[PDB]
């Protein structure tokens, strides 16, 4: 008997550790502690019935996913541990009727601020520049935040009534998405005018946010319990509060419950079962853990009552209230997926704000992420096609990248907006294989990556003797097939068959 825990790097990991240790002590079973980067995401991809952990922590919007791959084992903790917990909890683990991990604890982000540098914190988001001006005449910034993730993002974007997927009574309807509209459109709008007018930098993320307030540089910040710890160890004398509005609207943070599932592919279940019920869900167990990286508002009762005098807690359930649950549904992969794409594309330039939302919204009403690339490429694929027809049309010549180039900046006159590389991974490039203008996608080490269903559907969508997965000179390779898988490999698509 063994047990390989993964938990996520912010949490207290350590102190979860030591719970491990008491374990072990009383029944001489191993218990590892590993917090791998992007773990959500590995978990199903390991799968994790390889190298994967018995347990997993995370925030409860992952579970139902993996719940519907099978990867997860239900639980069935008896009435009496049940009651241990508040009833809420166990609703954000409930999946199909089924219960599919243990509720730990309640995270919501809220805004975190420097007394010294800001006795009285913004109410609004709209004071932030202003705010932001004063503050660098002192060689300070007012407000760095992890803006990389859209856990930290979505709070203002959804203000006004913003949401993943419509609760109709009783169910979530999976094609009714809600990313975007007006208040997502000048939410978002806002965060890139403070990157254009210099309050904020694109590339800020979680350990420079971070880094930046607890050495007093910046005034406030944007995070959740778990950061409290190392804010405790400096200099900063920090307040926790509400997070700001924007237009009149209050924000809206999507709010986790940390749980902890057990992998189907696990033989050791009842070990798991055992250490979670009777170690760390205990107030000597979280206790461990919250000391280490504080919890948020945990899931047992008795702890709670504690935690809940802390002014940093009830400002925690305040944010909470004013926000929502996440949905566990497998679908919220997606939305995450578009969400992210949509923040990162308008922070950078690569979109507008209007097309980087309208993308997320196509993005997250998609079955998965892998079938949203592919109708993505289609796309990319059905413009391309259409300006390279016209430009062939309108010049009398064949559209080709020029040499030792890539891009597509040929047809750049006759796009709308130009296609830069595909999400499927891979640069957009026009050459030719002999009498075919073809578009390949990528480079052999930095191309394509598709799994057998991608391809599959590709085929259907394209065609057939249109897709290829090599070249020799002037003529093809094996074309794709439904059933081919691609790691990390340049792909081609004719444009047109015959350029005589
Ligand atoms: O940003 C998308 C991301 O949001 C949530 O992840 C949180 C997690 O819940 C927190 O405990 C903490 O670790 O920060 C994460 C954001 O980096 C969702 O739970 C996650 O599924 C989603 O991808």
């Amino acid at each position: 008997g063994k047990l390989v825990i993964w938990i996520n790097g912010d949490k207290g990991y350590n102190g979860l550790a030591e719970v491990g240790k008491k374990f072990e002590k009383d029944t001489g079973i191993k218990v590892t502690v590993e917090h791998p980067d992007k773990l959500e995401e590995k978990f199903p991809q390991v799968a994790a019935t390889g190298d994967g952990p018995d347990i997993i922590f995370w925030a409860h919007d992952r579970f139902g996913g993996y719940a519907q791959s099978g990867l997860l084992a239900e639980i069935t903790p008896a009435a009496a541990f049940q009651d241990k917990l508040y009833p809420f909890t166990w609703d954000a683990v409930r999946y199909n009727g089924k219960l599919i991990a243990y509720p730990i604890a309640v995270e919501a982000l809220s805004l975190i601020y420097n007394k010294d540098l800001l006795p009285n914190p913004p109410k609004t988001w709209e004071e932030i520049p202003a705010l932001d001006k004063e503050l660098k005449a002192k060689g300070k910034s007012a407000l760095m935040f992890n803006l990389q993730e859209p856990y930290f993002t979505w709070p203002l974007i959804a203000a006004d009534g913003g949401y993943a997927f419509k609760y109709a009574a009783g169910k979530y309807d999976i094609k009714d998405v809600g990313v975007d509209n007006a208040g997502a459109k000048a939410g978002l709008t806002f965060l890139v005018d403070l990157i254009k007018n210099k309050h904020m930098n694109a590339d800020t993320d979680y350990s420079i946010a971070e880094a930046a307030f607890n050495k007093g540089e910046t005034a406030m910040t944007i995070n959740g319990p778990w950061a409290w710890s190392n804010i405790d160890t400096s200099a900063v004398n920090y307040g926790v509060t509400v997070l700001p509005t924007f237009k009149g609207q209050p924000s809206k943070p999507f709010v986790g419950v940390l749980s902890a599932g057990i992998n189907a592919a696990s033989p050791n279940k009842e070990l798991a079962k055992e250490f979670l019920e009777n170690y760390l869900l205990t107030d000597e167990g979280l206790e461990a853990v919250n000391k280490d990286k504080p919890l948020g508002a945990v899931a047992l009762k008795s702890y709670e009552e504690e935690l809940a005098k802390d002014p940093r807690i009830a400002a925690t359930m305040e944010n909470a209230q004013k926000g929502e649950i996440m949905p566990n549904i497998p679908q919220m992969s997606a939305f995450w997926y578009a969400v992210r794409t949509a923040v990162i594309n308008a922070a950078s330039g690569r979109q507008t704000v209007d097309a980087a939302l309208a993308a997320a919204q196509t993005n997250a009403a998609a079955s998965n992420i892998n079938k949203a690339k592919v109708a993505s490429v289609e796309s990319d694929y059905s413009s391309i096609k259409s300006a390279a027809l016209s430009y062939y049309s309108d010049t009398n010549k064949i559209p080709v990248t020029p040499d030792g180039q890539t891009g597509l900046n040929v047809l750049e006159t006759y796009m709308e907006s130009l296609p830069d590389k595909a999400d499927i991974g891979g640069e957009y490039k026009l050459i030719k294989v002999g009498n075919k203008l073809v578009l390949q996608i990528g480079k052999d080490g930095e191309g394509v990556t598709l799994t057998e269903a991608q391809s599959a559907k590709l085929l259907s969508d394209i065609g057939k003797d249109k897709i290829y997965t090599g070249v020799t000179g002037d003529n093809f390779g094996e074309q794709l097939k439904d059933t081919t898988k691609i790691d990390n490999k340049a792909l081609y698509i004719v444009l047109i068959d015959n350029t005589v």
